[PDB]
DNA sequence: TTGCTCTCTTAAGAGAGCA
DNA sequence: TTGCTCTCTTAAGAGAGCA
């Protein structure tokens, strides 16, 4: 339509980088000569116009990119400005390429390691490890990273006042480091999480963290450490058998990284009613992916909306679960709402007999 | 050896300019206020098999200018992965390249879906962190073609003091809904002209989100976004059937009526007759209850559809209020809300989950007019 | 022409390796974990005299090792410098260069001056942002020798509602002082021991900073700081002599008791007796009433001793409450807080300036036993 | 005291940087041999010392920079460590360095510009004149500056939803550039401002900017554009005339920039009672630095708390005052108390009578 | 078993015949 | 009046005789 408006190299080069080198009107690829092994003909590919009639209307910013087509259907004047006014389109444009160009420091994230002394001791997670696995998703640590170990507990044993306190530590550190605001838009740091400890303090440290802000946990792997195993596996099926009817305790058994023997729960819990969630193939590499802890959480709420739904009574639980699944079970019963929870841990210095460590609730 | 002139225009294109690994814009100095290109065009597998990532089995010749051995990198970036090359391996780093130019592509492609302002409405009422990023948002609006002039609004109510959630707490949550957030829209009005409509995502109390609801129906129109745990701000299935929303209806009586919602858990009768004794009780379900049900936005409109048949029915039913016990998403409490707006104008009182009186149902906030 | 080992040795430890423009730390990758030099040292005044800032009456030899010369920063600063010189000039960049080596320099040779929790109590009853950095109490802190194991603990009041500063806002208020502190307190005990001392600094309601000064004084130690309109958190002028409090005794008579505080600024006698008509007005004061007297912690102990003598004095004149009416300094109001909490055991009554009573005194907090 | 710790250079180079090369339990500069001319002996003048009694006693974040005469003073062991803990004492000294190290990252700023019309026109301030001058006091601008320009009024003048709709649209912006918290702390950034407009609209800019945060004014100057004119300079001292007795209106002139004429005062107030803020030579050029605006204010507020205290009716301000200083004065007044002030302004449309535009109070 | 001198590597702008 | 080829500049690590 009569003018073209005319552009230096300079300007052109300003404004196909703005672009990223899509017409801004049907979004096609102009940089299909270069992926064809075609040479680029930068000016003869694309038209530069002001979005705006005809004094700012040349300033680069106000200057849109357009295929041949989407421009000759634009009406202009002798001067090459447009006669219809595109300057609502184009800044909507360039705003879409600017949100997509610093997803980037979306990854701001705080890392936090968390074990018990003993597996400290055993098998230490270090800050590098946790720090390598984060890089590869995006997820950039920008200070340095908190790492935890649990408080061995004194001679009253794991008792209220003990979880409490672990979980007032943990809070804490967490919320000192999510002040660390920043990015684009100011927005708290990601939590980046990975826990190594006995299932009831992993438990705990669900509970400390919750499931309501962006937080990744990883995982540790006997093979593949901090990397997941497998990004391409599916999932599992959670297979379920609900409980028994009858008055005695009702008791949730999850068996996943191994089959819990029915004998050591009603060694521990007389008249135990067993429900159990359990995988077809129970196994302790079976955390493929970080998909399979949201899958696990989503079987596990449709499964306890069922049993608190039976009784108004405790559920007992009694676990045999991956570290990573653990934090999730604890990081679920984070609602206002709270059914009361029995855990039910193996005691490695009675026999590996389950005892009850933790409760949770109202 | 040397990358030519043509390709680095095109790394150069193809990243809109700004550093791959952090995001930063490589056009322009903010700080003294000139536009400089100082990025640079780095080499993933090096030319010389002695240099970080090197390979033996690399012909650097075949690749001087192919674009997938090539990101755009601030100075600072690029100074560090060439100085720990295991930290930064070829894989990790290639994966990370293709990720950034895909999403840069797929903005490109997306076509104009108009304009709307942000809105994020949270509470403190949780023991845990509760926070909804802003990026998240802008994202997911812009994933359906959607741009606002500013990040928009971010409301966070105050926590429960020492008594808990109080009739201070539920003046201040009133207060958060029908003063602040109409003050920061009448700020930003103008800018977004006459009637502009509100993205919003709400995690906060369910009484809360519906007294939202109610106040943002009709006022405003209203494309409502939805926080989930394992998707964030992103629609889990764009392609997923919504439910069968399952109705009980209420057995004839004079005992008061209650409304029950069983979409994220069952709700348990006997909590409801504990709180309500003599309770006429009318349910809407899904087949399978769970936290994680709201995959799209279709899902969310058929609740709205489902539920609008059903308060008509259960209004005739009595002149008496409606007495709400619901286990939600908090999306869908937003949705309760706006039909309340001026359509069901009948008093709904809303009961919600206690940590007070051991995980009982207590009144809360009276809805309608 | 390079610059020797030594000098860049010496760069980098003067400078404590961190970017001399951005504070970035360049010893050490936070996104993979390597320790890693990765700064560069910069030329100021260039080698060339054809490169950035170059000048023909410039010996290039005579400067190679002049640390006066020479800047660690990170590679994009050092990049965006030499790109544009007339937005770095020469003076800009060696004025900036030697403020933070002299920074470096005072930091180092401070002696330790203990622990304290650093502590920021702000309120939004402003009609415009107020907001203390976190960076310039602790720098403050660190001026007296006085480091801190974390940021510390920053409190900003809920904002005043529709119906301004109601029955609703001063719960609140006093939920966050007696509530929302104090578990942040618990919360952070352990690191900082039995008895940590408070590093505090208060901008916000007068009634709330008077209670928090009660809340905190005897049960912990205090180190009070000031929020100053020309100095921020730096004392104006430690070498500042304190003003004198010059004090009006009130009148004898069966009227009930002010106490009026005119440090701030001159309050007027017609808006007390507006209020509480019949008052006898006893005043403390300084000869020239100013917003900057808080010059040094000085000003604020010779304020401390002058009040602790009258308050004695006017509670045993009567019994019945003292009513305050005051326009004094943040940092003052904490102190007379402070003031009250086991010793002055009278009841007083705040009196504060109201904007929803065109500025007239009206009761607030009653603080005491 | 018996051994000495081994350290190989890296490690030395290492602690040398993370304490800028002084003793840490005395302060003293341990590069003095570089200052004078002499090769440094790196090993010499300095003993490392790890802080702690004898597993990261080793790691480099635990181990000391001392002065030989101050490592004499510790008792060790046959290995170099300490006998007793200093743990305490070195990690107190590492983050008062870091803490200055960091300083430069305080001065993340939000640049704004606001004018008139008029001003906008006759003499644009463009961002770049302001970011240079940002820059030369480390003031760090992260994304696009705020350009503002005051809307024109409707024929219903500048009434208070005029003014109110001025406010509202400042912190608006201000408010979005606030959130964008960084740092090492996650604070708010600091404003940089600057204004070119009518003296009450730059009054309802220091109304809605206030002075308790982080704010540096900045001001353009005839001769010296935004860059000070002399940063040595001393504030002047600030001449204060009394208002007489009587019960005509109180007024106020200010006689910063320019001596301003009873006479036009009295035409447009009748009865005026002149009380006089002035300088000893009044000048355009007046403001050389930003003290002389913090020492106009403290005057200015001085003064303020006696005439409020003489009267409970209106104070009628006459100011020919430098553009910063009629910001600082709006600014000054945005306490909870609100005396009722009437700002009067010279009508350039009206032989440049002053006229009553704004009304400041409860 | 540094711990000084000189070569090497990687990025960039500059400019020189030509398009 | 780019708009490709080759030289130039600035930083760094590497390593080679020697300390
Ligand atoms: N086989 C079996 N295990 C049972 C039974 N009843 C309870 N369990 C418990 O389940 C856990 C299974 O081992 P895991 O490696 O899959 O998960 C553990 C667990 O989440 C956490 C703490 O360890 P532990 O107290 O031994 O719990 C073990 C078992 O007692 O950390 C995880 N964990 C432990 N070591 C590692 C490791 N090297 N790598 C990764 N994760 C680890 C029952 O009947 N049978
Ligand atoms: N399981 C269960 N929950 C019950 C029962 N009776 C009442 N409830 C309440 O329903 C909500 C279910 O959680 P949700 O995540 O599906 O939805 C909530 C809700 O819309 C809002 C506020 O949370 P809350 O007050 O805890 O209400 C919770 C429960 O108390 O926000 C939603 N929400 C909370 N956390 C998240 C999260 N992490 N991600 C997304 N949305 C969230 C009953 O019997 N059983
Ligand atoms: N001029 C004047 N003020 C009076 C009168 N009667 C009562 N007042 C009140 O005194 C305070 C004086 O301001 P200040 O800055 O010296 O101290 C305040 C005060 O300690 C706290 C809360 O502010 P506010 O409620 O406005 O109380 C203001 C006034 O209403 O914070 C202090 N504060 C407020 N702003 C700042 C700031 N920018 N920098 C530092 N401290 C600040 C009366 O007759 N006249
Ligand atoms: N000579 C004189 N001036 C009087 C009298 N009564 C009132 N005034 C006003 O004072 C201002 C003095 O000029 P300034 O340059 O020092 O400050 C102005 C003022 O702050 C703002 C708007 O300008 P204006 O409306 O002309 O106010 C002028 C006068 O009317 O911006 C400042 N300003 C204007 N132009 C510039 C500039 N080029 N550079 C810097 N600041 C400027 C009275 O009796 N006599
Ligand atoms: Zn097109
Ligand atoms: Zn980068
Ligand atoms: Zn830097
Ligand atoms: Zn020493």
């Amino acid at each position: 339509a009569s003018g073209r408006f005319n552009t230096n190299d300079e300007t052109k080069r300003i404004v196909w980088t703005q672009t990223a080198g899509h017409c801004e009107l049907c979004g096609t690829d102009l940089t299909f000569d270069y992926r064809a092994g075609k040479p680029m003909k930068w000016g003869e590919v694309a038209a530069i116009l002001p979005a705006s009639p005809k004094a700012h209307t040349n300033d680069t910013a106000n200057l849109m990119l357009l295929c041949p087509g989407c421009h000759d259907k634009i009406d202009r004047d002798a001067d090459g400005y447009p006669e219809n006014d595109l300057s609502g389109l184009h800044q909507a444009y360039l705003e879409r390429i600017r949100l997509a160009a610093t997803t980037p420091d979306g990854g701001r994230a705080i890392p936090l390691i968390v074990q018990s002394q003993h597996f400290q001791t055993i098998n230490d997670i270090p800050v590098r490890d946790l720090l390598t696995a984060m890089s590869a998703e995006g997820l950039t640590a920008f200070d340095q990273g908190i790492k935890i170990a649990f408080a061995a507990p004194g001679p009253r044993g794991r008792d209220t006042t003990y979880w409490q306190n672990v979980k007032d530590s943990v809070q804490y550190e967490l919320e000192q480091q999510l002040k660390r605001r920043g990015g684009t838009y100011g927005d708290s740091p990601a939590l980046a999480v990975v826990g190594l400890a006995d299932i009831p303090a992993l438990m705990m440290l669900g509970q400390s963290i919750g499931d309501r802000s962006k937080r990744l946990i990883f995982s540790f792997h006997r093979e593949h450490l901090l990397r997941w195993p497998d990004q391409s596996a599916e999932p599992p099926s959670f297979l379920f058998t609900p409980p028994p009817n009858g008055d005695g305790p009702l008791a949730l058994v999850l068996s996943i990284s191994a089959q819990v023997p029915v004998r050591d729960v009603t060694d521990a819990l007389p008249g135990a009613r067993i429900a159990e969630l359990s995988i077809p193939e129970p196994s302790y590499a079976m955390v493929q992916n970080r998909r399979v802890i949201h899958a696990f959480r989503d079987a596990l709420q449709i499964r306890l909306s069922q049993l608190e739904a039976l009784t108004p009574d405790p559920i007992h639980v009694f676990a045999a679960i991956p570290a990573a699944l653990a934090i999730e079970f604890g990081a679920l019963l984070t609602t206002q709402h709270q059914h009361t929870y029995l855990i039910f841990d193996r005691d490695k210095e009675n026999q590996d007999r389950f005892t009850q460590t933790l409760q949770l609730g109202p």
